[PDB]
């Protein structure tokens, strides 16, 4: 069975990802613990980033030299006031049993938390701007996530080189993931004081990102919102050709999940007020069967064209995306 730290990982893989600690206790063999400790740095590195009431000046040394901490034995924060701050505080249960991990693992996670900490502390003093930063942030906090994954997956060798090798694909696996979460939280960002929408897209609408929350400006903040959907449908064939690949039934299903959650979300989203006026419902047994569906490509694809012809059939005409909306759609069906 399992030693008592590693009990307590798997404690607080619950206590921080909910409902998707059952899939990632699913997965086979050695990608379990390896998984499951690389989601708790990522946790633990998180909640520094997240965290407003650390102060720049402590935040930066502390992302800078978070990869490090992993090799450091009693390296623990007791300052956080996020959420998930225990995974800080006995941060020590977790870099012991990240130590007890197959080097080859232990590589692919401290090399992902050297990089995005180094990315995260550069993108705490300013806003996104252009598109590129979009992606380049989103890049920094999930993209190498969906990258180190995949690494582990084929350092594992249940999956094959490839799906490690193809940093593109696995890239956007991430930004797909990543650009939903930012799209559906404009509003809860926007009053924790974060700024996340790219200036280039946002600034051909209104003056200040803040602005959308403003009623008078509904209209042009639901245009933008389009936008940036529009931006994330773009990763759809990567995501298609990603999953495509994956030979492992359990590594198969934590990959999809994520991906089906996103494409539903940014559905309910689309040409939706409620995004800055309100509060955007997915029903929640449709989250679940969602979940219990998608373990096969037929069934992934199904679900995926289904949300996007459900947008396709609801964009306006006057939209100034609308064009763009319905080509990307067109293109991945024709696809
Ligand atoms: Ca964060
Ligand atoms: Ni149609």
């Amino acid at each position: 069975s399992l030693s008592s730290s590693l009990k307590t990982c798997y404690k607080y893989l619950n206590q921080t990802s909910r409902s998707f600690a059952a899939v990632i206790q699913a997965l086979d063999g050695e990608m379990r613990n390896a998984v499951c400790i690389f989601y708790l740095v990522l946790r633990a590195l998180d909640t520094l980033e997240d965290d407003m009431t650390i102060s720049v000046e402590k935040k930066v040394p502390l992302l800078h030299n978070f990869h490090s901490f992993l090799y450091q034995p009693d390296w623990r924060f007791m300052e956080s006031k996020e959420k998930d701050r225990q995974v800080l505080e006995d941060f020590p249960t977790i870099s012991l049993e990240f130590r007890n991990l197959a080097e080859k693992y232990q590589t692919v996670i401290a090399d992902i938390c050297r990089r995005m900490g180094i990315g995260m502390a550069e993108f705490l003093d300013k806003h996104v701007t252009s598109e590129q930063e979009w992606d380049k942030y989103c890049h920094y906090v999930a993209g190498l996530v969906g990258i180190g994954l995949s690494r582990l997956f084929s350092a594992s060798e249940f999956e094959d080189p490839l799906v490690g090798e193809d940093t593109e694909r696995a890239n956007s696996m991430g930004l797909f993931l990543q650009k939903t979460n930012i799209i559906r939280d404009y509003l809860e960002d926007q009053q924790g004081g974060r700024e996340f929408w790219p200036q280039e897209v946002w600034s051909r609408y209104v003056k200040k990102l803040g602005d959308f929350a403003k009623p008078e400006n509904i209209d042009l903040a639901v245009q933008c919102l389009n936008e940036l959907i529009t931006n994330a449908l773009h990763h759809i064939p990567d995501v298609i050709t990603y999953l495509s690949r994956l030979r492992n039934q359990s590594v198969f299903n934590f990959c999809a999940i994520p991906q089906v959650m996103a494409i539903a979300t940014l559905a309910a989203c689309y040409n939706n007020q409620q995004v800055f006026k309100g509060a955007v419902k997915i029903r929640k047994g449709q989250a679940v069967t969602l979940m219990m569906d998608a373990t096969n490509m037929p069934a992934v694809k199904a679900i995926i064209y289904q949300y996007m012809e459900e947008i396709y059939h609801r964009i306006p005409d006057s939209d100034p995306s609308s064009s763009k909306t319905r080509q990307i759609i067109s293109t991945i069906r024709t696809q």
